[PDB]
């Protein structure tokens, strides 16, 4: 185990308590630096590691398809866990009062955390600093290469970021070990599940017949479907992805996401799998570009930028030229609702929104220009972004990650992104026009599957 993928976020005094894992970002027991790395502080201590999880109480704020696709995978979690003698527990409530009274009540020794750089988390984090006092480490379970440690700052470009990241891969991406059991022994979330689905229900997003909008057979949630997805990608459409990546019309993405952002899969599995595969060149490449490259830029830039969801965090001339055309007469105006409902005047962009609410997972290259066209049709870039982020947190499978609030600040404020052609509105701020995809791909069939 490197040393570097851990950190301390709290000295205390051990206790002679098990181990306790908060698991938070990680949601899996193969594959996972953080469980690894609170096994082996328990088996030099002598005691068992045992795994929490909190149910916190801001489940309400999305939808029962995040909630399910959760619980669903938690409930085989629990039964990977027990198979290897690791009692898992989940704690109904915010993590400051149900860690805090965890530890003590269990007199807990050593409490380590997976990595997350969202601002929930930190808070999270502050609340279980005040109410401990044993040892508190977090360990980097979701990068190939720490986060603390790929760069010491926001990186404002890929190509800064990438020689960075790639200096680091020969040391950092390595095999797992196998998950070591306990030596021994030391409501369920079915019931759970149907308390939260209850308080959900009037929320949840209805046809106009009120039929459920949500289709949950297009990603089987947990660590084996979410396998399985990885194998059908490397075996089907690994080959054709530096080919299709950018065609919405076709289903070549390797649909890894959901499984990732709850961390039932590890990327640095997928990319050990992917390295080894002999596949289409290039391809690989493109591949390798989105899942470490982007993903762990997305971490960069939650990590060294606190207001990674506003305005502030764009680069200077993005700020500068959206400010310099901040008065010019945009030429629709959307409410929230008529953008959640994909009622606008653009046929593609209501077609993606309608992806978004029927499968919670918009295609990637749609995502790009359904993030613009909100820049372009609202009042101001803090409004747009507001939308977008409302949205995405709302309703993709993958939402309320890194990688949104860096996908949406990218789209909307160009961050990580140059400056282009000046345009009104929308300034400098790369443009996708409705015409340019439809020289891209085949709009008119995307348009008729989500309509
Ligand atoms: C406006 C906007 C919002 C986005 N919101 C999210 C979000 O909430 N959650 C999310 O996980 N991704 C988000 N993305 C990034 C990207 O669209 C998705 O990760 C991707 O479409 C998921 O599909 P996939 O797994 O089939 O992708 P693939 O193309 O197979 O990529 C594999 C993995 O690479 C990573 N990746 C791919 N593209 C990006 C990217 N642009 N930035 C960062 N990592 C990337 C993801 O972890 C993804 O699972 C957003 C992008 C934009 C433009």
């Amino acid at each position: 185990m490197n040393p570097k993928r851990i950190r301390a976020l709290k000295s205390g005094k051990q206790g002679d308590g098990p181990v306790v894992y908060w698991m938070s970002r990680d949601q899996r027991a193969e594959d996972n630096w953080a469980l690894l790395f609170s096994r082996a502080i328990a088996k030099e201590a002598n005691v068992p590691v045992v795994v929490v999880f909190c149910l916190t109480d801001e489940f309400l704020e999305a939808g029962i398809r995040q909630y399910e696709f959760m619980l669903k995978g938690l409930q085989e979690l629990e039964v990977s866990l027990s198979r290897k003698k690791i009692p898992s527990f989940f704690l109904r409530g915010d993590p400051g009062e149900k860690i805090s009274r965890f530890v003590k009540d269990y007199n807990a020794g050593t409490l380590v955390t997976d990595f997350s750089p969202l601002r929930i988390k930190n808070q999270w984090i502050e609340k279980v600093i005040s109410g401990i006092s044993i040892p508190f480490f977090e360990v980097d379970a979701h990068n190939v290469v720490p986060c603390w440690e790929a760069s010491q700052k926001h990186e404002y470009a890929a190509h800064t970021f990438r020689p960075k990241l790639y200096a680091l891969l020969p040391e950092f991406l390595e095999e797992f070990p196998e998950l070591e059991p306990n030596s021994v022994t030391p409501e369920t979330l079915s019931d759970v599940l149907e308390t939260g689905v209850k308080a959900l229900l009037p929320e949840r997003a209805l046809l106009k017949n009120k039929d459920p909008l949500f289709e949950p057979w297009h990603f089987e949630p947990g660590e084996k479907a979410a396998k399985k997805v990885m194998e059908s990608f490397i075996a089907d459409r690994l080959d054709s992805y530096g080919a299709l990546r950018n065609d919405p019309t076709k289903n070549m993405l390797s649909n890894l996401s959901p499984y990732l952002h709850f961390g039932q899969i590890s990327s640095q599995r997928v990319v050990l799998e992917v390295e080894k595969a002999e596949s289409n060149p290039g391809s690989k490449k493109a591949f390798l570009d989105e899942i470490l490259i982007w993903k762990e830029i997305s971490d960069n830039f939650c990590y060294y930028n606190p207001g990674y969801d506003g305005f502030e965090s764009f680069p200077s001339w993005a700020k500068e030229s959206l400010n310099a055309h901040r008065n010019d007469v945009r030429s629709h105006i959307y409410t929230l609702e008529e953008f959640e409902a994909g009622k606008t005047h653009d046929p593609l962009w209501n077609a993606s929104q309608m992806e978004l609410l029927s499968t919670g997972k918009m295609h990637g290259y749609t995502r790009m220009y359904w993030a613009k066209k909100i820049l372009e049709f609202s009042e101001s870039p803090e409004k747009a972004l507001e939308i977008a982020i409302c949205l995405n947190d709302r309703y993709e499978l993958d939402g309320r990650d890194p990688n949104g609030y860096a996908g949406i600040a990218w789209s909307i404020g160009g961050v990580h992104d140059r400056a282009w052609g000046e345009r009104e509105v929308t300034g400098k701020i790369r443009y996708m026009s409705y015409e340019g995809c439809k020289r891209k791909f085949d709009v008119k069939l995307y348009i008729e599957k989500y309509s």
